[PDB]
């Protein structure tokens, strides 16, 4: 990513909806929304192996395992305004089980891009399905979007659930129950 | 359009029969205050699904539920011309395309913003999404506080009223159904 | 029409034999006050289920579960003449027919206003909307405290009693039972 | 009040804002709107000394009396739109007490009424004044307003608080800071 | 100490005046039930403090004040022979003696289980702390619902009264009284 | 007023420097969503206080201090042009005249629609107040979340930043500065 | 039954053993509570069931399952002799006969006020309400902290046990008792 | 020290008196779990304030007060031999010397661990960190439920003691004591 | 078992790699400290199921299954060393055995003082219970929080993670199943 | 710079005399991720306040305090070497000059990020705004939990710890004090 470029986008933005670039307030703004953006756009240049590392063990047991209430920020490709929340991971392994930290390092590889709710939840739950290939993966993506607060509908008491169930998680009406129900 | 200088006769005209004093000053602009308010709380009768929702129609990402909970709502019962007010709460399965979260907002206030009975204003929401997008099923609660049952007649004060549709797999689907309503819990 | 007068004698000579003097100050109108308030917590012996709904019945807005939770209650039980109250959860499914949400809670009361025993509350509650409304199905349940249990006897503190009635589907139907219930939590 | 009028003023209203009178759901909505204003207007034709009836009783002890939580129900003035929430209620006797109940019959007395939350609270704090003669007498008002809300700014989260301070409660602030820490 | 005998014939007329049946199944037992009970929620009157604190007072430990929190109560008011209850918080600085935590609760009992005004109740609780031991102050809150304002007249849902004594240091010092109330919060 | 088109233009070229793609079928209407949001985010800088008011300014009822609470607010930090909300909540003293409780809503949004830091906002918004009120004094307290602190750089989680004015008795008086902070918990 | 002379003996000796001053002030009439406290304790083993319940078996007011949900109990475990104590929930669906609510609670504290083990307790409260009632099902389930792991051994702080007992419908019909458990829920 | 085989035969004496069989499976081996629980649960007597604190007493890194809350305790009442518990919160401000924050904790337990009564165990807490220290000044605030008040007597459910000690600064100086205890809520 | 000296010299060693001095007043201890700390963490190693369980196998009362929930727990991930904790809730139905309620807390204590993955701590806290008893099945749920995914990496703040293990019916009936994890919400 | 060689030598070395096996799959990379975390963990030690403040420092938009509540920290117990964290609260009046809102929270990771003592950490951060800034006043409250007391020793699970730093007006000012302790409750 062009800092350098997307600090003189900045500078102009701030001149062309009537503030000052050169006031004491604004004048590293240009250097730190772009500094910003760089680091809020670094999933598109992540590698699903490189983020997993190589923190994959044995499966102790059969059961499911939860990792739920993994914070997450991003962006809405509509808008460029935040939407966040949390995202609860359940899977069911075939041998395999992951590092629990990089549950949030796949989390955050996708959630710092342009985002649509609907998208995130799926392309999460396929990395994890690439990497364990478990028997079942779920994964719920839970956030408020400011696109739909700070401004437009300006509604203050929503939030939306948009989630991605793969193998028994969507074969299984029992399974996929138990999972939701460890969310609750 | 709603005339408002019919509205500010009467509301002129109503301050003096309940037996205040129309001019007064705090009274004065009182009609013109009374007469925006009803034709902005009444603004959905006038309002288009289609512009309403602004083509803002996408492609689906993937085959589960979508759940937007917690859109505040307020209304006019039909009955008392007084408020009702609390969430809805959307869910929906796609069938190649989803709606942009905003737009169950819109779609909400367009009913909303009318003289209502609550079982209807669920029902008229859910109807309108499954036009808009032709899902494979889509479920509408609305959970509400009556105004008219809480400053007179029964004066209940702890009293939720919650009312439901339900299209397509939601309405036939038992687990769809039940995995919807769980998301609210 | 009950008695005002006897219920003032009665109550005159219930303060005598308690231990208490009739003619202290505070207690001078108590045998009015006591009077009145029992012609009051009485009064649903006195009522119409017909007058009571007031024929606010509406056709249905469509087929789904309406559930009007959170309506307190005050009673009286029968075995002691002490208080106990709480709230009832309503639940029923039309069949071409909805009540005036504030009737739900003036049926409550008509029958809360007698001498109770919880279980019965909710049979009747019940069985009044089932003969108001004919629906598909409805359910009540009632949950409250007794004083009988708090300030005298067992002397219990954190004890709550749960009672309820199912009609037609709410009965009959495993699904719709549990969805209303389900509503409540 | 004059209930046939408050119908037909009701029954053009339907019209005026594009509404069928004669449709079934709004048959009676003239007449039921008729009373309900009737209700919700009574305060102005009701009788202090009437709405305490008797029930003024001899102190029994110098200390602070707080009635909290009497839940009320208005209308603002300026836009007719319902306005409720709490009036809390405080005052140290000066050889007169009052029945609880009346307390709530005051504020209902003054809340059914077309009002200002600042007005309320000042008119309540006054009736108790003039009906017990006590040392001082604290009333709060904490309450929502649908027209910030429904309408207008379409604020979700606001909440008004206004008061009236009279004798002792005005005088002492410790009195005060006293009543207003048991509302806490 | 009462007539169980009139009280229970009292209470059998007082069923047939509200128009109930005396003979019913539910209220065959109920008179003598009514009587006993009564007995019972009259019995402070019958009570000695002595006897209450049954010689439960020990040397001080300390100087800082005691503060017996939240300990239930149940009274009823002597306006409408209706329940009214809550919780009875007790704060006190000792001067060589300190009471036994349990005589707390049933000097509380003594005061409650009468005709009542939450007033005097508060008062009366405060002195007969004052007697027993001969502390530095004593402060006493009470904060009950009342359901002769709940279950009839004004029918308000949200009250509820705090009524207070202020006794010794409680009443002279200002911070002694804050410290108390502060502990409450 | 705003060049929308050169916004557009902006946020297009936006787009592609950061690695998307400008041409893709949820990108296409971006730039022209994000040139509207942009505009409506900083039309506080365009609103004059006097238009704002809109003359909503009545005699005082009382002397007593009014409070305004949980006003929601959202802005953008003038640093990273990441928004930061919460809510502002305002206390003042009537000298004569009081505000229409709408238009300190009004007035929050006029100074939070625009590039900001809290401190800041919080000044700003107390001295709209001063200059159309001319009260006894004002205070004004903002509490907010920043995501330039949550979704990058410290990434912190739990905190929140209050911010404060503190004008007239409210800077001088400090007990009714305590007292309106104490109606703020 | 009990010999209280003979358990102030023990009692005395125990003090003397464990290090204390059996003569000291505050100790001097512990020998004597402690014995009077410990027949309370174990009343239970010298109640009968018909005694306790009483005549309080009424006519079934409907075919719905009944549920007394928070019953305070205290109790000591056989292990230890130290207290463990929670709440005891109860549900059941009568055969043409009910049970006064506060019946229960006399239930519970009769198997309660002896030494037991959690899972015994549940069991007996069961099998009581069953011999009574003869009801199509009972469900008992009690939960509480034991003092015995808290104070002293593991001296774990956050946990609870739950024990429970299903006779008839209960154990039979699953739905049955997951409804029970919902409503405890 | 304790003579365990001593309490074993006064416990198993204990077990047949109160109308158990001591031969029973689970009451076999009671009396030597019963021994060897009371050595612990009187260890107190036993311990040396100088070997629970250790040399753990570091240099004061500031002069602010530091405040240690919550730290559960559970006693036997030497009136009833019954359980007492809740937590324990201790502040004070170092005079160059400050005390491992776990030390505090054995403290707590060296005093609980013996027959106590509350407004004794605060002041002892109190003065054996005053001891330690010798700090500027030293508060001790405890709060526990009583068993002998709930499992039994008056059996109330609702109330929790607070007893406290304040020594040096927290005892002279009024803001001290204010600011300590304003921390706890 | 652990050599206590050569620990102490690593530490030592380690205070003075990552920039420290071991010279220091408040590290001067330390190495001992840290030593005896993880000579306690590793304990579990050393421990032997049957003097754990100590014999506190008893005869079943019944056969509903017995849930023991909220045992806090503390491990160490053998991954990074560092702390994570939180609470095990353990369900089981018996086969004529049940185990003394403290004896689950000493197993968990077993398998969690050692280096650990909470998917493995799960399944050995569950098979030590399947051995110790021969219940018809047994559940075991881990819910904790890890500092290595806390204080240091991916620094989430709000993540807890659930692993589990289910033996018998608990593995082979879903009701069961769920009727366990029911009893946890 | 620390070296990563020997911190993972040192770790190998501590996985065999634990009783482990540095062979494991799973201890495999044990040593090197200790090593790198430890170098994480005491990256404090090397840093500097110049770098971390960035010169964020902007003029003063007001004289009223700026409080900033809720960074969590993580730190090191330099007794133990285990984990202590918890929330740190910042307040400061400006002298003309305010710091950006998120190098509070650096500041609180530099001084967190080493082996500390909860009393030390406030009184740190506190000099460190001080210098940075030099307002009128700073205090900091640092609020925390202690492995070292609840996996280990006294294994208290309840407690928490208050640790405080006042400079200038916030230790002259008794009223801003206080009014900084307010915001935080
Ligand atoms: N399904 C979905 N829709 C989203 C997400 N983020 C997001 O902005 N949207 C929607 C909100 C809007 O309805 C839509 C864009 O609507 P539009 O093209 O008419 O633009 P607009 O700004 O004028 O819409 P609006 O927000 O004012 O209603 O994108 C997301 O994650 N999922
Ligand atoms: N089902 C339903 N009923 C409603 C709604 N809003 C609303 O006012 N009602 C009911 C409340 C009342 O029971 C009914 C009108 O009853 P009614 O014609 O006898 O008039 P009323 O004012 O005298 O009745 P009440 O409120 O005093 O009981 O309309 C709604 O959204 N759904
Ligand atoms: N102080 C005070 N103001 C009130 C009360 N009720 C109430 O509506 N107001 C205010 C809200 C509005 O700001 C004001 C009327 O404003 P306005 O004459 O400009 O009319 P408007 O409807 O266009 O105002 P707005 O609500 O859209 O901001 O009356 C009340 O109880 N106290
Ligand atoms: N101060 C005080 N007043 C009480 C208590 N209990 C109690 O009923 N009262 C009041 C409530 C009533 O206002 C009053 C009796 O009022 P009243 O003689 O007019 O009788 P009423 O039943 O018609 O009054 P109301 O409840 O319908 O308002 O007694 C109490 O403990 N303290
Ligand atoms: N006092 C104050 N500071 C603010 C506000 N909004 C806001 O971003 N800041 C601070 C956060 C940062 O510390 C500062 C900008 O720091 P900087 O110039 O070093 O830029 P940066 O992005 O690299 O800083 P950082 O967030 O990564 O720590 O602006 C606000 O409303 N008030
Ligand atoms: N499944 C599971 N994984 C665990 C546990 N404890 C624990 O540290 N882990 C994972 C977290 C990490 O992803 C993994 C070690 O990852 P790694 O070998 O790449 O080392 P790292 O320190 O660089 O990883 P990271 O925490 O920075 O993501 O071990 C546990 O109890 N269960
Ligand atoms: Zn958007
Ligand atoms: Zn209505
Ligand atoms: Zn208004
Ligand atoms: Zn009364
Ligand atoms: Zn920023
Ligand atoms: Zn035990
Ligand atoms: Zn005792
Ligand atoms: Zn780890």
């Amino acid at each position: 990513v062009d800092l350098e470029r997307l600090q003189a986008l900045a500078a102009e933005w701030l001149q062309v909806i009537g503030e000052d670039p050169g006031r004491e307030g604004l004048l590293k703004t240009p250097e730190r929304v772009a500094k910003a953006w760089a680091f809020l756009t670094r999933g598109y240049r992540q590698r699903l192996e490189e983020v997993v590392g190589g923190a994959v063990f044995p499966a102790e047991g059969s059961e499911m395992v939860v990792v739920k209430g993994v914070e997450f920020y991003s962006m809405c490709e509509h808008h460029l305004l935040p939407f966040f929340g949390k995202v609860h991971i359940g899977y069911i392994p075939d041998g395999k089980i992951l590092g629990l930290s990089k549950f949030a390092r796949i989390v955050d590889m996708f959630a710092r891009r342009l985002q649509v709710q609907e998208r995130l939840a799926v392309q999460i739950a396929e990395a994890i399905q690439e990497v364990l290939e478990p028997q079942g993966v779920g994964v719920v993506v839970e956030g408020v979007h400011l696109c739909m607060m700070m401004r437009g509908v300006e509604k203050q008491h929503s939030r939306t659930v948009t989630s991605a169930m793969l193998g028994v998680f969507r074969e299984n009406q029992k399974t996929r129950e138990e999972f939701l129900s460890h969310l609750r």
